[PDB]
Formats: C-alpha cells, structure tokens, sequence
C-alpha cells in the first residue's frame, strides 16, 4: 500500500514547472489543496519521477541522518513560503527557485516524505 507516495507526487512533484514565481506557487498550492489551512512551507521537485524515486536506491542516493535519504543528483526546485500573518487563505507565497540535492524518506523504495529543512 502506497497512497504515502501518490501523497508525495502530490505534494512535492511538479513535472514541468509554468513560472516558479509567486503565482506560481499561489496556484499549484491551492491546486495540491494545500490551502487550508495555508501551510507554511512547501517544495516541489521538477524533472521525471525515476529521479526520484531512485533517490531510495544506492542509484541515486546515500542514507542521510537517522531515517533519511539524500540524493546525489542535483534537482530544479521551487519553495513556496506562506507570507503575511494569517494560517487561513487567502494563503499569498513567496516563491524561491534552486537547484540542489533533496532529502527524502522511502518506505518500500519510494519517497514518502520530504524533509523540509533544507529548504528554510
């Protein structure tokens, strides 16, 4: 059973990202019904899924801190940051774009879990 994963793709999994700007982020995040309430911090991987899937393989990835993985490949990423002081939409992002290696959990050899730390 892994609707931990579907709930990952979800979350974290941009395919082919439109602006990555602030608009950006206050769409997909409203699109991910990740509005409600506005959550405070959240990152979408771009690219293909094998990548990063593979990040729970020794293919694409090392064990990292106690439960973790941390890839070895770099990543096109965007950080959506809740900005203005209210938990309750209208949620208004600031969005940051980078490019680096993730930190993710894998149960069953898929990504379950993204560690947001390294994005804050």
């Amino acid at each position: 059973d892994n609707s931990r994963y579907t709930h990952f793709l979800t979350q974290h999994y941009d395919a082919k990202p439109q602006g990555r700007d602030d608009r950006y982020c206050e769409s997909i995040m409203k699109r991910r019904g990740l509005t409600s309430p506005c959550k405070d911090i959240n990152t979408f991987i771009h690219g293909n899924k094998r990548s990063i899937k593979a990040i729970c393989e020794n293919k694409n990835g090392n064990p990292h801190r106690e439960n973790l993985r941390i890839s070895k490949s770099s990543f096109q990423v965007t950080t959506c940051k809740l900005h203005g002081g209210s938990p309750w939409p209208p949620c208004q992002y600031r969005a940051t774009a980078g490019f680096r290696n993730v930190v993710v959990a894998c149960e069953n050899g898929l990504p379950v879990h993204l560690d947001q730390s390294i994005f804050r």
